C-alpha cells in the first residue's frame, strides 16, 4: 500500500547499496497501488530473475 514509482534498493551484508549482483536483501517500494488497487508484474518478474542464479 506505497507508491509504485520509487525504484529498487539492493542491500548487501552491510547498509550500504552495491551492486545486484552482489546483493542479500530486495527492498521493494510496493507492490498495491495505493490509487485504484493496481498490482505492479515488474517486481514480481525482478523477484523471480534475482532469485536464480543471477
Amino acid at each position: 500500500l506505497g507508491d509504485t514509482s520509487k525504484p529498487i534498493r539492493y542491500l548487501n551484508s552491510c547498509f550500504v547499496e552495491t551492486s545486484p549482483q552482489l546483493a542479500k536483501v530486495i527492498e521493494i517500494p510496493a507492490l498495491i497501488d495505493d490509487s485504484n488497487a493496481d498490482t505492479n508484474r515488474t517486481a514480481v518478474q525482478e523477484l523471480i530473475k534475482w532469485l536464480h542464479h543471477s
